[PDB]
């Protein structure tokens, strides 16, 4: 397990590799050939190949290494199985401090989402979320976990109806980060995350090829939890509340059925016409709680629809909002944090593109309204009192890679944590 | 309180702008229905549906020409599961209004109970709502017995128990007894048997979402025979009739019945389960055994049993099965008097052996060689009626539910069948 | 092959001994095989016994002893006959009438079975039309005339239904217009018009079928073969009235010329049909035969077609589906089915089935919806748009009892021939 | 069942009486129908009302009273018009400028709707190319010239993309190269090149579609009709610059000559493409048009195509997908879309998309992988390999809002005509 040196050079590789070669190898170690086009993308792609060569011990040596370039290499080098060692170079304290916070919190998002569903049930997601934030938030953090029958008694009909099929009761984490300590302090932001720890699809059962990665259906919850923790390391000094709607969507003699009508505390009635469209049902409860706090902005994140992945692939997160100003601020943050986001449509006509013959709303679209991600966003707007301003919905199409690509190993990428954190501390 | 939209009747056509073919037209006074005498009940129902699609939520049935049937025809079409509708009835006479109010109360109870989501209507809720509807019109002339959960297993109701033990909501057998004379030894005139699957996922033979999304209505047979008995009583039924509802959920759990399982009934029949989604005939079997023990004059079972009957008759007719030509003819004669659609489909001695199993006397499913799903299901049920050749009617309720709205029906339950069975019991 | 020897088959109202079973349909002793009638359904029992005797490898039988009449012999042969192996049957002593009746069924009803069982390669539209002429003109003689319209001529003369369906095949579509006219008088009133679907092979078109459903689609010309045999058998029964036959013959295949979804066919009666499923081609070719049948203004029109799977889902392979608006005429066909021991069952047809095929681009669609799933009723409702006087003197037969994809208790694999006798009885009644 | 007499449609800012409600978009008294405008979106409301008025079965309307204009009349008609039935609309007393704009829309946009709604049998490659010349020649007179290359000539001259997809059909593939040159000068610089996918019927080839997804594939030539209608409308709006039109027209059918999976197509620009899905044929034909477009060295290239279902999954039928590397040009089209009241949404197109179609046997694959499931973005990435300067002056429109398989609030079934005004507006500005 001896270290392999990785150097940076602006000169191309020798003709034995080609002029376009991104990396070359000799006794002095591996050399990454930067060309100024996209050095972070090139380094991350090179790291993916170095892992593929069976090299488990590297050292970033020579000049040119900064936090962003070190992070790029790690993002691509990290893989779910195996042990990897990276000897970092001489960085100033601010550069190393930024890298350490990224390593601690963003890899926590990668590892939590990658974790098996047996290891990470609703209850484990709640307490691991408290631990991550409590470790950086000092004494300025209070929380409450409501599970099982208590969700029924308190009217959380969305989260309870979806989770009750499981032997692992559904959980609501309500975490409060309040820096001033003043219990009257105004709530600046409300983060809401979909924490479905495993999605069988319900009685609308999935096919194996589409269920084999549904341990990552809690990726929205892990991304907003990381965003809060990472924001705190960035100097967040405003009150933020975190709502994680956690549950298993399983099949039992108790699971919810098609045609069942869910009555939310805001009066909205929803006919369930597909148990696999469960993500929007649990988020609706988090959003009602989020609107009640009357925050300056509400941000909900969720691995909600496959329609977002058909529109943007795994290369961008989908951004939905009625607020043009707030959408531009998040895209500006996305650009500073070098994370991919693309705005997909959300207009008033999407709020009526979920017809039902037995209730005000349907949890699915139809053949006539097949914009799955746009209609889902339209459904969530019925649960945000002032939906036309201060609300962002993120369909996390870039959260999980079912197979290794050029720059990513398999599993969670951790994308979206820096963008949301940057918007919170802006 | 707002302004109601007047609905009047005319035997003359609309003006040259609406055209001679127009079934309705709107002037200053309100909406005018243009009758032609071919099928006024059908035309008025189709017109009411279009008046609902216009967004008009408050109507007044105005002027001459209205009676119980024309008012009922309008309501049947106007009513829909969503929204709130006010209908101001015309100045009907006592008898006409009594008959209209009996249909509103009982037949709309059949539409709402079947339209109800499975979460709000389980096996125990169905049995209880059935007792409530009948005692509301019967009073002290009705008594009943519930038998649920482990009690069914102990007492040998293996059909109903095996299908419903998968649900956390225990299966329920309701045995209601309408006895006017009170005499406990009075002869039982009719035995009604109804399939009450409050939700059908198909069991381990799981359905796809597109065919499961309306399975809250798989207890439609139970609701129809219940409404039929209630309606019969409002029509002056004065004979002893027993009602049997086999109510359960067909769900998936670690306790749910599996393919290959052999169910032994109380009459000796052994049935191999080769499709858990063919559960409706498994639960009726227990209902038909109890119905036969009463040795009644007639037995009428109703069930949303197969998609085959819907391929044969669509949602336009109910499927009638029987070995008794005289009795079948009387139900068709009742359907004609009550303006309800019924069509007879084949049931012969050879259907009784078109469910071959390698491991038991009977199979619960058919094969490629015998694809008449509705006829093979009726043939299976004949094995649980002692005198199957006489006094037994089976109804595959293909006209009970409408997955989508059509010309004369909103989405959901129609309530068809209640008047026909009620008329047959009172004839 | 070694010389096969006859196995004597006798009849007995005495049950078999205990070694076999309480109620066994047949027993085998030294002198040969004994069938054990019980008086319940002797014809059904004999046909089922015959099927089993085939499964014993016995290729040569001799019906000996008293008790054998025309029906019991025919009943036996119906079950003994199979599309593989050669079978010799020594008939018993019958009177001239009984033997002539048996010989007519053997010649015509087996022709229906063999022609339907024939591979598509051997029986194209032209072969079906010619073999139908050969059969009828072999019993009618000089009393039969016919015309054959095929290929480009169908398009030129407005037969857009049959041409559009068939132009995908290298084998041109064919329309047979045969005329059985006894008194010779060309002005004689046409008593009946038989119309038949003769799809010699149904790939389903661009709406391509699954192999499990196409592997028997050589039999999609059963209706054509059933009405042809019905006329031939009716003539041997002494049919002395004028009857015209129309066979709409074509292959439904896939080519760079095959018809497409969204195409609108304009028929001669002015009705426009949108094709929203190329596999619902049966009703497209019948519509052209039904126009010609109506034009002749006969006393009754009978049409046969292996049209829908909906009829097989409703009646199985055990009954032919009967569709009509005429209660009196449907009653007579069921009355005929009883005298000929053939299974028919009436399925619904009402004025509302005529509007259960909506289209966004044309008056009629060739397929039903999710809201109107009675495939056999909507198909009959589609055909009613091509019979000028559809409420009187018209019967549609969805031939669900024509073909058996697999052997059963009383039938081998392949065509059954059922329907030939019932139509014949109604024509000669 | 004759044509009825005119029913009057008046506009009003006063709401409906309580019987209808106060949120009712329309009411009906003895005088006729009244539309209740509120000012939120009167064009949307009027169009949705027209759709409901057609649903009542009213075939003859007369827009009367004050308040009507070209946009409000056009809104009413956009919703009233349907492919089925006969409708008549008496227009109100507009001024010449308003009536000239309405007449230009009725002529050119309803042509785009009627041409796309037409059955594949009526509109093959040659018919599409010819109707396209007829429409533009009607408004352009002698300022229009054109060139048609078809059948074996496309193979000879190296249009391997368009020829390989269309050769499976009996109807030969056709490339229309139309030139609108107002100044006459033959050396005039080409301002714009329009390219249109003109697949007159998409069976999907050997990668055959199911009936449910093919029943509307007569509309797979929507791109061609849209850019064609756009050039015609642009001329009525005073277009005074040279614009070339390229329509890659073909049938994607099955035959013994149809193209096969694994087949490598060599384009005139040297690019090799491995076909791994014959249903991704739209991009193979556009590639040939885009090479001709680039060769003209134009200021801008606009291509339109009903290319992928991924755009319909991403935007529904409510917006057209816009792809481009040119932010400024993309910004100019959305500005035109706003002025013309038409829905467009931009989807991602970046350098990494040019390598998201991997093949093991050729530089490019014509299909995407599970790893790159953004079908519309990878399709745009593929087309970019056929535009010389793909980073400047090129727009790709995935026409996800061109066809409605079923009636909705504001549209009947069939083609909408959306995209004609936007492209026309961009060309004229
Ligand atoms: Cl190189
Ligand atoms: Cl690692
Ligand atoms: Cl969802
Ligand atoms: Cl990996
Ligand atoms: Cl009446
Ligand atoms: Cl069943
Ligand atoms: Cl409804
Ligand atoms: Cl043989
Ligand atoms: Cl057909
Ligand atoms: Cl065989
Ligand atoms: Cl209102
Ligand atoms: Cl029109
Ligand atoms: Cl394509
Ligand atoms: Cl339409
Ligand atoms: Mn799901
Ligand atoms: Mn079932
Ligand atoms: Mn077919
Ligand atoms: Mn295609
Ligand atoms: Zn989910
Ligand atoms: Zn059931
Ligand atoms: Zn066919
Ligand atoms: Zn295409």
């Amino acid at each position: 397990t001896e270290a392999m040196k990785i150097t940076l050079s602006t000169q191309p590789a020798d003709a034995r590799w080609g002029e376009k070669a991104t990396y070359s190898i000799n006794n002095d170690g591996i050399t990454l050939h930067l060309n100024g086009a996209d050095d972070l993308g090139l380094i991350q792609r090179a790291a993916r190949k170095i892992d593929g060569l069976g090299i488990k011990h590297v050292q970033l040596s020579g000049e040119g290494w900064d936090a962003d370039r070190c992070w790029a290499f790690w993002q691509g080098y990290k893989a779910p199985k195996g042990t990897r060692k990276v000897v970092w170079p001489d960085l100033d304290d601010a550069q190393r401090q930024e890298l350490d916070n990224r390593l601690m919190i963003i890899d926590w998002v990668r590892d939590t989402i990658n974790a098996p569903a047996e290891e990470l049930g609703p209850s484990q997601l709640a307490q691991r979320a408290v631990d991550l934030i409590s470790n950086v938030a000092g004494d300025r953090v209070t929380y409450r976990i409501t599970k099982g029958e208590d969700l029924r008694e308190q009217g959380y009909m969305g989260l309870h109806t979806v989770g009750r099929g499981s032997e692992r009761s559904p959980v609501l984490l309500a975490l409060d980060y309040n820096p001033t300590g003043d219990k009257e302090a105004p709530v600046y932001a409300c983060l809401v995350g979909k924490g479905i720890t495993f999605d069988s699809g319900g009685y609308s059962i999935k096919q194996t090829a589409f269920m084999d990665s549904m341990k990552s259906d809690m990726g929205g919850a892990a991304t907003v939890t990381g965003a809060l923790a990472f924001a705190i390391t960035r100097g967040l000094n405003k009150r933020v509340k975190l709502f994680l709607c956690c549950a298993d969507n399983l099949i039992s003699g108790n699971a919810f059925k098609l045609g069942d009508i869910i009555t939310y505390r805001n009066g909205k009635k929803v006919e369930v016409m597909n148990t696999d469209a469960e993500g929007r049902l649990v988020l609706a409860d988090g959003l009602i709680d989020a609107s009640a706090q009357k925050p300056e902005m509400i941000i909900d994140a969720a691995t909600l629809t496959g329609a977002a992945k058909t529109a943007l692939g795994n290369d961008y997160h989908a951004l939905f909002s009625f607020d043009d100003a707030l959408a531009g601020r998040l895209l500006a943050s996305a650009a500073q944090e070098n994370e991919p986001f693309w705005r997909l449509p959300l207009a008033e006509f999407h709020r009526s593109q979920l017809p039902s013959n037995f209730a005000e709303l349907n949890n699915t679209g139809s053949a006539a309204y097949p914009a799955g991600a746009s209609t889902a966003a339209g459904f969530l707007s019925h649960f945000v009192e002032n939906y036309q301003q201060g609300w962002l919905h993120i369909d996390c199409s870039a959260t999980y890679r079912k197979a290794p690509v050029e720059q990513w190993s398999a599993g969670a990428t951790g994308l979206g944590v820096r963008t949301i954190a940057n918007l919170l501390t802006a």
